[PDB]
């Protein structure tokens, strides 16, 4: 069903992808069904090289033939394919539900166009229903905390705020960070949130991708698949 | 000499560390030459805790007695006492010559008040001069790069982006991260330049410090000292 329209919607992707491209690859289940497909076109000839935004990512792409290097050797990438856990309004993301939202940033920015694959329950007439993911320093958590406590209650946010663990450890990010999961289930003023987050010390960078996602490749229940443009949101 | 205004500054400062305050600790040769001091103020049975904000500044502590707990702990503290490498207008600071701006922001913003200690020198008309310090992570870090490269062609700045050295081993810190200082010799518009830094994924922090001093001690060569508040710069 879900895994399906995942895979409809990765097909669909693929069909971007040129010759001699130097591709960002995203991280999550919908993306994991797109890398396999990848490594058939590769198996047939297609020529691309790809920076892995998790580990999990990367291992799939070496099991399947992907070509992998690194941003350190191609900083400038042609395209980027990644999923979401939701799309909202002009497009606005909400990622890092698996917790790779880092790397998956930094690959988004240095991408001349993001692509989003998804299936159609990501997309949501207003983000926040998801938690929204924050990448925080250890140093001085509980103080990073009380600063995202006092940040949504300025901005009217409302919801537990929880650290994501790990069994019984903080679970523990690539960059070496934690994360807290904010459920404030309804983010009305994005752009507010994002830069109040990012002025607080302790926050690395959070889960809304503002102006980042160029297309959202959507395929639908009744086996429609959209090709999106931020316009259509 | 301007050991001596560093001195100077520090025992002035001191006077406004009272019985069983909650202090921050910053770092930097004139914070170097106030945990002496309030060492010797403890061993005459002065009652702090302290939160320091790099290694050495803890290191010092523990050598002259001063005692130390996390913020963990103590999420809020009462008064925060670091250096500057400049104080401009408003009493922004640029902070972070030494490596350790992160951790130095984030006790800042933990702490009710914070206390800038300084010589004369380091008060400027216009911040700049001195290249400002970009933690970054080391993911991407090429990419990262090009993107503050950007920011700067976009509020008109201009200089080389240097990473900082320790050896020919990048200079690791604290949180893991590693170090641009840009060596843009003028900035006119701290805050906007504040927001397009934060919103560059890979960039985990800066050493604009805006809005977060609220006073400056400030040893002068003619053996003034200066208590002086934001309004006063
Ligand atoms: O990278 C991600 C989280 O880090 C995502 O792409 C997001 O969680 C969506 O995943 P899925 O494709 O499973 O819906
Ligand atoms: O921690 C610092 C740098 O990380 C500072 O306090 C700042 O660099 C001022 O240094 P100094 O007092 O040595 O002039
Ligand atoms: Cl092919
Ligand atoms: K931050
Ligand atoms: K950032």
């Amino acid at each position: 069903n879900v895994q399906q329209l995942k895979k409809m919607a990765a097909l669909k992707a693929l069909e971007f992808v040129e010759d001699d491209m130097r591709l960002g690859i995203g991280s999550g289940s919908t993306v994991n069904e797109f890398i396999p497909l990848l490594g058939e076109r590769v198996a047939n000839g297609l020529r691309v090289t790809c920076v892995a935004t998790s580990q999990y990512s990367e291992q799939l792409c070496h099991k399947f033939g992907v070509p992998i290097s690194t941003l350190e050797k191609i900083p400038e990438l042609d395209l980027d394919i990644d999923g979401a856990d939701e799309i909202g309004p002009e497009m606005t993301l909400i990622k890092g539900g698996g917790g790779a939202l880092l790397h998956e940033k930094i690959v988004a920015s240095a991408s001349r166009a993001m692509f989003v694959i998804a299936d159609e329950t990501k997309m949501v007439k207003t983000l926040g229903a998801f938690a929204l993911p924050i990448e925080v320093n250890p140093f001085g958590i509980h103080a990073t905390r009380i600063a995202i406590e006092k940040a949504a209650d300025n901005l009217g946010l409302s919801g537990e705020i929880t650290l994501r663990m790990n069994g019984d450890d903080p679970f523990k990010t690539d960059g070496g960070h934690f994360i807290f999961d904010a459920f404030w289930g309804r983010i009305l003023q994005p752009k507010l949130l994002s830069e109040a987050l990012l002025a607080i010390p302790g926050v690395v960078e959070h889960g809304l991708f503002l102006g980042l996602a160029s297309r959202a490749i959507v395929a639908m229940a009744d086996s429609q698949i959209k090709v999106l443009e931020p316009f259509d949101f």
